[PDB]
């Protein structure tokens, strides 16, 4: 019963050290390729077990440090979860203010906990097994429970014998004695076998990160023989084909499709689009395609026909940033050899026309490090003389402020217009528009309210009813499994009561179902 002293206890965190002292051949480790050496090994690979599920693949976000301190470390209970408590233990981890957990301060407060308890299961596991390794040989000789020299040495010979070299004259050994001995008492206490089993597990992590970051045992041309004897095969392993290909970034993807069309001559994307059937060929399709060229497809079925596909045009040009958006457009430019703006002036007209356009363009000023709280009040203000408080809208003065104003200074915006108009800013563009703009303009502050939200608002209503949208569901869980999909998760659990895992069981079956499943990550 402790997690009220988990968000506190984690004092001033202050790799040069570890390549430095004790330097290990770079070619040593590189030609590289045990209770202990195996609890580091966890402590390592589960980092990257989350990290690498969204955005940066090498830090945490809120939503994926909350995921593995869930997952991995239930031994504190407590309460179950919190927000505020755990938002706080979230922000003394961020030693750099990143916003992010990186893997040093990760080690940091792993560092941490194991100080604190030395008086899934694995890391639990790893944790109970460095305090034993430390006490079986600190309870020896010397000190009880401080590593004499002596004992210190037998310790790091027997139990840690991969990282030490072929060849330890003594003279090392009593170099690294020493430098293990920071607070100068000739033997090693808890806190710096903790150090030391830190800079050790950073040492292993910059291995793993940057180059040969397939420590993870991925090999493109194994995924591609793989997926190749799955279509070869009676019927089609449908099943070999999603758990590998939905289990594997949208990069490693990339180096997949590219082994499969140097290996075989034809392209991974044309083979499984003639191998696949249905919606399980919809799904692969779209997770094969790189984002840009994702979305810029998706912007073209959109518009590309006799009428529009506004909900679709709507959803992606309202929930991409400025860089998706410059990305897409030049993907756009190569795919179809003619502008996305050019295709969206072509097909939609009027305001809506005008809004699209102006959202499209990617040009919506980068969120700052002041609040313009004059500016913020202002541009409240001009919404609300615009719109509610006036006989029509001005559509112009909306459009203008909705897609020029960076998304926190727009999220205050709206929290004051709240403060002069009765209805809020969903409201009042039910109130003041109709239609295909009534419908962007919802999405756009959808968007920027809440994001995730968002999503998880249109998966629900993709799967609430007789069936499914799968056009939209397949989208979602395609575009978002390596951005927000924890925090969907997350949001769509909080508001509907069952995780979006259970509404994809429910709404779909068959592979189609693994798929998304797999896309989506677990439950809750
Ligand atoms: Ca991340
Ligand atoms: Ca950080
Ligand atoms: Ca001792
Ligand atoms: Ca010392
Ligand atoms: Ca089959
Ligand atoms: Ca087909
Ligand atoms: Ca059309
Ligand atoms: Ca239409
Ligand atoms: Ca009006
Ligand atoms: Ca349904």
């Amino acid at each position: 019963e402790t997690f009220s002293d988990l968000w506190k206890l984690l004092p001033e965190n202050n790799p040069s050290q570890a390549m430095d002292d004790l330097m290990l051949s770079p070619d040593d480790i590189e030609q590289w390729f045990c209770p202990l050496e195996k609890a580091l090994d966890v402590m390592v690979s589960t980092f990257h077990k989350y990290s690498g599920k969204e955005g940066d693949k090498f830090k945490l976000n809120k939503s994926e440090l909350k995921e593995l301190l869930t997952r991995e470390l239930p031994s504190f209970l407590g309460k179950r979860t919190d927000e505020a408590a755990f938002q706080k233990l979230m922000s003394n981890l961020d030693s750099n203010r990143d916003n992010e957990v990186d893997f040093q301060e990760y080690c940091v407060f792993l560092s941490c906990i194991a100080m604190m308890c030395n008086e899934a299961c694995p890391l639990e596991k790893a944790l109970d097994v460095m305090v034993s390794t430390f006490h079986k040989y600190s309870g020896k000789e010397g000190d009880k429970f401080k590593l004499n020299k002596s004992e210190l040495k037998e310790l790091l010979t027997r139990e840690l014998p991969s990282f030490l070299g072929k060849r330890t004259d003594e003279a090392a050994f009593q170099k690294l004695m020493s430098n293990l001995d920071s607070n100068r008492d000739n033997e090693v206490d808890f806190q710096e076998y903790c150090v030391f089993l830190s800079c050790i597990a950073m040492m292993c992590n910059e291995f793993f990160e940057g180059f040969t970051s397939a420590y993870t045992n991925f090999d493109a041309e194994r995924d591609a023989l793989n997926i190749e004897t799955a279509i070869k095969t009676k019927g089609v392993d449908e099943v070999t084909i999603v758990n590998i290909l939905t289990n594997r970034s949208n990069e490693q993807r990339q180096d997949i499709a590219f082994a499969y069309q140097r290996r075989t001559k034809k392209e991974l994307a044309s083979a499984l689009k003639s191998a696949l059937s249905g919606h399980l060929e919809t799904v692969i399709l779209g997770l094969l395609k790189t984002p840009a060229q994702y979305d810029a497809s998706e912007l073209k079925a959109s518009m590309k026909g006799l009428g529009t596909d506004e909900d679709s045009l709507i959803e992606i040009i309202c929930s991409r940033t400025n860089q998706e958006l410059q990305e897409i457009n030049r993907v756009y430019k190569e795919m179809y050899k003619t502008d996305l703006e050019k295709d969206i002036i072509s097909d939609t007209s009027g305001d809506f026309r005008k809004l699209m356009v102006a959202l499209a363009k990617g040009r919506r000023a980068e969120d700052g490090s002041v609040i313009d709280y004059e500016l913020i009040d202002q541009d409240a203000r001009d919404l609300y003389d615009a719109g509610v408080k006036r006989k029509g809208t001005d559509v112009p003065k909306w459009i203008s402020i909705m897609t020029e104003r960076s998304v926190p200074h727009l999220q205050k915006v709206f929290d004051r217009y709240k403060s002069y108009s009765p209805y809020d800013m969903l409201e009042s563009i039910r109130k003041e528009v109709k239609g295909d703009l009534e419908n962007a303009f919802l999405n756009l502050v959808q968007c920027i309210q809440n994001k995730p939200l968002y999503f998880a608002d249109r998966l629900y209503d993709s799967m609430k009813g007789k069936g499914t949208r799968d056009k939209v569901l397949i989208r979602i869980m395609v575009s978002r499994s390596e951005v927000d999909m924890l925090k969907i998760r997350s949001e769509f659990k909080r508001k509907y009561g069952k995780s979006l895992y259970y509404y994809i069981q429910q709404d779909t079956k068959g592979d189609y179902q693994k798929a998304l499943l797999y896309l989506c990550g677990g439950d809750d």
